[PDB]
């Protein structure tokens, strides 16, 4: 049931219903530098697979495994569970009529901003009534890891952890965190525990209490979940703060338990400053 793909462009690919021999698959890499993508079905008398995916409020894609197009659309999946805050209107849509050819063009380009912060693979094509299909792959590269003032956006890569450095001071006294809304937070109980150890992999974490850290420590220091929208906000009152700098560990992991691993180190300074003894 294999149609036939041809590459138009990177990141363009034209399907049609001429039964191929073998099967070929189209190979998407979508990242800030190449944000978007075209599919291209030819009408042979012309449908994004999964059939009504680039049109429904919910946008819907092929599972990366997918066998063929019904393993695909029974098994169809959300574009928001790849990419967070997807929406329909990231495709247009448009039909082209060159020297007696109908084609249906679905161009999908994802806002910078919004790659997720880990990499995701899911695929689309075309499909047509008497099953066939061609498959495009697509590669979703994640956000960098990144510290933009007292943002912190983790990443996750499985070629190791992701370390990232952030301070907080009597008169710079808030941090934002954010895993992300796919992931997790480690210590899963971050609003009263820190990683003493030198991961916040729980098998290395070692938890302890945040008393160690600040005076008068409240879990009601944080706004927010870790794996939130906005992440996770933690505001240090001025009195919270202690004599000595401090360090400790929170950060995220990829599923609830496991890795890829995003370590936070939050650099704490001591108040007073050494000029102001």
């Amino acid at each position: 049931y294999f149609g036939t793909l041809t590459q138009k462009a990177p990141n363009w690919y034209r399907c049609s219903s001429t039964r191929a021999k073998e099967e070929v698959v189209g190979h998407v890499t979508l990242n800030k530098e190449h944000p978007d993508m075209t599919i291209e079905c030819v009408d042979d008398g012309g449908e994004f697979l999964p059939l009504e995916g680039a049109r429904s409020s919910y946008p819907r894609v092929c599972h990366i495994d997918a066998k063929d197009q019904d393993d695909c659309e029974r098994n169809r999946g959300f574009l928001t569970d790849y990419i967070p805050g997807a929406k329909q209107y990231w495709y247009k849509i448009e039909k082209v009529e060159q020297n007696g050819e109908q084609s249906v063009l679905y161009k999908f380009t994802v806002p910078w901003i919004l790659l997720p912060p880990a990499k995701q693979r899911y695929k689309v094509g075309c499909r047509y009534p008497n099953h066939e299909y061609c498959f495009v792959e697509v590669t979703v590269e994640p956000t960098p890891p990144m510290v933009e003032g007292k943002r912190v956006t983790c990443g996750y890569s499985e070629s190791g952890p992701v370390n990232l450095e952030v301070d907080l001071s009597k008169n710079a006294n808030f941090i934002e965190i954010r895993c992300g809304e796919q992931h997790h937070p480690q210590p899963s109980t971050y609003t009263l525990q820190y990683c003493s150890g030198d991961s916040v992999d729980p098998q290395k974490c070692s938890p302890q209490s945040l008393t160690n850290i600040f005076y008068d420590y409240s879990s009601s220091w944080w706004k927010g979940k870790l794996n939130g929208p906005d992440g996770a906000t933690l505001t240090i009152p001025p009195g919270g703060f202690p004599e000595e700098d401090k360090s400790f560990l929170v950060g995220c992991s990829l599923t609830v338990d496991g890795p890829p691993f995003c370590n936070v180190k939050v650099r704490v300074a001591g108040n007073p400053a050494a000029a102001l003894v």
